[PDB]
């Protein structure tokens, strides 16, 4: 069983991989058209998404189940929520990596401009989601040993502004766009946060990946938290370091904004060389979220929450099924890259399958004061106040997000909720029965 | 059985709950999609039968008060039971703030002065408090008081259903089949967004279960007859008056029967609608804000809302509870002081709205949870006509406004935070973790 287990330094940078992995090289030109205000946007998430964090790595602590949110929900409110948590994970697990691989992908046209043809674009990313599939089917060893390489290699541009940038970082230049938003500070704020919040996404990893993770009493916490602060670093310094080197007018414009200034200082050669990193990093977390997939899924269908081929598995305990059908799946949806306005057809559902992840986020919180209120001791006030935080640091996601997107959230539920009904009824235990008919 | 109530104030309320105000403006919000809104109303009277004949067998099954609450209490404990309440609730006194001042709107054709804003306002606080003191008095008096008020109201709807008739051309129906501009499904789904609101009201009997005689055989009977009641009139009604007036004519007024009454038969025909529309509107304040009451004492009797709203009368009347949400709505009857104080408050009143459903969504969910074993030869048919309600609710969503939903999205999450806070080490988990 243990010779299947993961250490703690792949799991930790899985976690900070899954997390940075696809648009931490995105981040400071999306942030250019609020301004370096956005400083304060990342004071807020980041406090925020250590609460959220310190929330999964106490609730882990106590209670290291595989599927991670979907263990906790199940706890303190039963079968139902379980299986919603699951569903809602697992999609968003899964459709979200179409995203993350046309992105990888897009980072390696700097090489093969062949693959800005959607057509190649396309087959492209299937092979390489096919690839990630089958790693995955030798082991989580492999999947998170590869990632470990990948998130390392994206580090390398990151780190080396983020040490040495301010070499050549220039606060003049950075306040010369202290506020391009046109709003007030409150709204700049807020416009920062629209990006900044969904940036940490990815803490609950190693949670969720538990049930393959060596000494998890003791390594998920340390994974969570530590990933979730590599992240933070990552993001503030490089986006300041790199907002007082470019200016903001040319910061907003770039597609590809390390990789734009790279080759333009450095040289071709540096050019290259940060568009692989980015494309390492990037296609490097198809792994862990297949993984994520695979595990939560596996973890509500041994406990009759998920159907049954979901769990099952290899002599390794792979549920090699479960990754084969996300794999499948996952083909289908990436067909909508073929066509300009084939993904702008899809681009809702991706919208969609990120907010999915704050129910998930919100029951957890909701668990640990649920289940964990005995262990706390008189640190209780403490526990509630992190705690509450999450809860903000979730709310607060969703309310600044696109009414459509929550809407289809909010759809989803409800047929989740009727899916259980009609698939569970009498399979269902009742809290408060009736009595024999 | 003294202080129980009937089966016909019970049905008339249910009716009266659903029936209230929209149905005297229906037609004119339908004008906009024409004739074809027929289409509409076929597809919005099967679902909410479909929804009621659930609320009728569930309420049989178990004629809990509370309804919904204790329904989705039941089949997923008391987390969704807690959240139940809080948002049926919200629902109940917060949907009465729009009700009272298009009531006292339509006694504005004998009172002028209650288009001043403020003097609306006024009046709308004052008819509130009327009300909630009605309800106070007991529930035999406020669903009489209703029951009356629902017979009142009936006499134009009747009445243009059946004289009307003879006034009706099928020229003047079909010159606006479809004013939409879009083709079909879409002229269908703009009528939908309006009919499918109609029947909020259906699970009135269901949650005023415990004040009702004989529930496990009343309640039903109430919940069935009720809508049957509302989807007759509202066909019937919206139809007749669609044919018996132009279209053009029909989307400019706001008040269709009455402008239409008024030039039909005189200034006392119009009084005569004015009087019993307002009535209608008037009379299911107190049904909803018994609702209201009933809900927040099932649930606080459980210990999942505060203890005030259990507290009682000898009669086992929630009075404090009846007089907090007379609180509430009196702060946010504040909001009709001006044209500019109304429209902020629309968005709450929508959301308010769709609070409702997932009410609906759950009750229909426990049926089949609880209930698969009382179902025996005719289980397809439970699974049926179950599913059809599912739809139903579901379909009222999908057409609201993205904002609406989203800020009911939002408030689920602030609940399931609340009930963290405020519940945990009070709250059992199904499966804990052991003893540190
Ligand atoms: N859902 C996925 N497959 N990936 C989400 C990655 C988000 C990076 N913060
Ligand atoms: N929530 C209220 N106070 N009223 C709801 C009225 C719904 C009429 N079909």
């Amino acid at each position: 069983a243990d010779a299947h287990k993961v250490g703690l330094i792949p799991v930790t940078l899985m976690v900070s991989g899954n997390i940075m992995g696809s648009g931490v090289f995105l981040l400071p030109a999306n942030l250019a058209s609020t301004g370096g205000i956005a400083i304060y946007g990342w004071l807020v998430t980041i406090i925020g998404a250590l609460g959220l964090s310190m929330v999964y790595a106490k609730m882990s602590f106590l209670d290291p189940s595989p599927g991670g949110s979907y263990a906790y929900a199940r706890r303190c409110f039963g079968p139902f929520l379980g299986y919603q948590t699951n569903v809602l994970y697992w999609l968003a697990c899964w459709i979200g990596n179409i995203a993350m691989v046309v992105i990888g992908v897009g980072y390696l046209s700097y090489f093969f401009p062949i693959l800005k043809d959607p057509l190649v674009l396309t087959i492209t990313c299937v092979v390489v989601l096919w690839i990630f599939v089958l790693l995955n089917i030798v082991g989580p060893k492999m999947i998170t040993r590869v990632q470990a390489v990948a998130t390392v290699l994206a580090l390398i541009p990151i780190v080396g502004i983020a040490v040495f940038g301010w070499f050549w970082f220039r606060g003049e230049t950075y306040m010369a766009a202290w506020n391009v938003s046109g709003l007030g500070t409150f709204g700049a704020i807020q416009s920062t946060l629209n990006v900044t919040l969904w940036s940490f996404i990815g803490v609950e990893s190693a949670s969720v990946a538990a049930g393959v993770v060596k000494n998890p009493k003791r390594n998920v916490p340390i994974a969570t938290i530590g990933g979730v602060l590599i992240a933070a670093v990552c993001y503030v310094l490089s986006t300041t370091a790199i907002m007082g080197m470019i200016p903001n007018a040319a910061l907003r414009v770039s597609a590809s904004p390390f990789g734009d200034a790279a080759r333009m200082a450095l040289g071709d050669t540096a050019g290259a060389i940060v568009s692989f990193c980015a494309a390492a990093g990037c296609l490097g977390s198809l792994g862990g979220w297949t993984l994520l997939a695979g595990q939560t899924a596996k973890a509500a269908a041994d406990d009759g929450l998920f159907p049954p081929i979901f769990a099952r598995v290899n002599k390794a305990g792979t549920p090699v099924a479960g990754l084969i059908i996300v794999g499948i799946l996952m083909t289908i949806f990436q067909l909508s890259s073929i066509s300009p306005n084939a993904t702008k057809e899809f681009g809702l559902v991706s919208s969609v399958s990120v907010i999915f992840t704050l129910v998930p986020y919100l029951y957890t919180c909701a668990a640990l004061l649920l289940l964990g209120h005995g262990h706390f001791g008189k640190a209780r006030p403490a526990y509630l106040a992190v705690t509450t935080i999450a809860f903000l640091y979730c709310i607060w996601a969703v309310v600044g997000s696109g009414a459509k997107e929550v809407m289809w959230s909010f759809v989803t539920l409800m047929v989740i909720t009727a899916m259980y009904a009609l698939n569970y009824n009498r399979l269902h235990k009742n809290p408060y029965p009736l009595d024999a008919p």
